[PDB]
């Protein structure tokens, strides 16, 4: 048992590495200790930043779609790596992809993240925590609960090698609307989970329960992401081929 | 045997199809099962007349009515093919002018490549392959509506007797989509290094797919010119539509991709 395991976790952690460029080590080091981001604080720091790297707060909004629909496609490569998956019946693949990139993309988000503020553009830039909430209603309460999220999420103190596996439990989920074969896909979930479980005892053999405090922040975001998707339809009151690639 | 560099452009193929399956709800296996009577619960009605057209709608003007059907249609198929754009390895990290931009010139030569799937020569299968219009119907409509589909017929002819199925499909509409010599285009080498990649990936399908069919590969490229040639046709026959029929919409999201074609 203890082996097929140890092969599952190091064989999502290689392709976690491929698929998403920017490492939660790799942003740790730029958000402390070497040659700094640029910072985003302030409308005139947002005006230079678009040299160096409509109005204001759709133009960010649009930045985040943007980057969203580019880690859609890291997500979805990811996913294809993970055992089983390609196996499933390919409308249940498209299924879990749908409800769960959401939940991935606010994950790997927190690993941006501190309290102050989140990283963009592959760690070239930085923008504020205090900037992103003084903008205007709707678009200053979007990123806000991400980084209250982001915060109790980072106090697990997770690496790259257990959100790896993580990430995979979140793709596997068997309760997704509209599932045809939920057997193989709580089969592989269940493998997963306990690849994720001998990860984090032993890479932390010192956090009690950390495997089950892990599991009880997929309460927490699936309610982000359901706020979430409720701030986007409140958006509706705010170029063709570009809305149809969003 | 394969080496390590024929293997990724192998799992390029994989993925490719994979997402155009996920896409396309109409591929070419089913349009041909359609079509050839692999079928007691899969066969079409046969619209190839006014009173087939009739008894078909429970499922104005005749010519303009269809009209307005391909071009619902073909803003889906747009809808579609962006969908499938998106998972072709680096497109969506492509500059966003630019990503609009090979939609904007692709999107067409794509719709009429896939149109062949569903086409033979006596017709054309509609509303997802529940029925089946003659090409003699089509042609038979008062001018210029007449000449609308015949172009996309004869190519379509010519098209299928390459004999491509849908994971042969998949990678040449990637091909298409990244074209770097596209007009406006702001970064192309990013675009040719795709399409490179798009390339020796078509190749290598093609070899192993149909290792008795010599240079399908460039056989397959030279058709390019038709599409392009199809596109070009069509545009100049909705300008004549445009001034003849004032009370005739077209859709936007259509519109906007002929603007300054
Ligand atoms: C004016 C609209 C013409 C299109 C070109 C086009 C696009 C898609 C098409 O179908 C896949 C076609 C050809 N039409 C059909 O196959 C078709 C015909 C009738 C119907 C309907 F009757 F069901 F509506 C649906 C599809 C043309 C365009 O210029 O974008």
């Amino acid at each position: 048992e203890s082996a097929d395991l140890r092969a599952l976790a190091k064989h999502l952690y290689d392709s976690y590495i491929k698929s998403f460029p920017l490492t939660k080590a790799k942003a740790r080091a730029i958000l402390t200790g070497d040659k700094s981001p640029f910072v985003i604080y302030d409308m005139n720091s947002l005006m230079m930043g678009e040299d160096k790297i409509k109005e204001v707060a759709i133009r960010i909004f649009q930045g985040c779609q943007f980057r969203s629909v580019e880690a859609v496609q890291e997500i979805t490569e990811y996913a294809k790596s993970i055992p089983g998956f390609v196996n499933l019946d390919l409308n249940d693949q498209v299924t879990l992809l749908k409800y769960g990139v959401h939940e991935i993309i606010y994950t790997m988000l927190a690993s941006l993240m501190n309290k102050d503020g989140v990283l963009i553009s592959e760690g070239q830039g930085f923008m504020t925590r205090e900037f992103l909430k003084s903008l205007r209603k709707p678009f200053g309460d979007f990123m806000e609960p991400k980084f209250e999220f982001a915060v109790k999420f980072n106090a697990l103190e997770l690496d790259d090698s257990d959100l790896a596996i993580f990430i995979a439990v979140i793709i596997l989920s068997g309760d997704r609307p509209g599932l045809l074969n939920v057997k193989p896909i709580e089969d592989i979930q269940d493998n997963l989970l306990q690849a994720l479980e001998l990860q984090l005892k032993l890479n932390h053999p010192e956090s009690s329960q950390l495997f089950a405090k892990l599991l009880q922040k997929m309460t927490d975001l699936r309610q982000i992401v359901t706020e979430h998707v409720q701030l986007l339809q409140v958006i509706k009151k705010t170029h063709p081929l570009l809305q149809e690639i969003y």
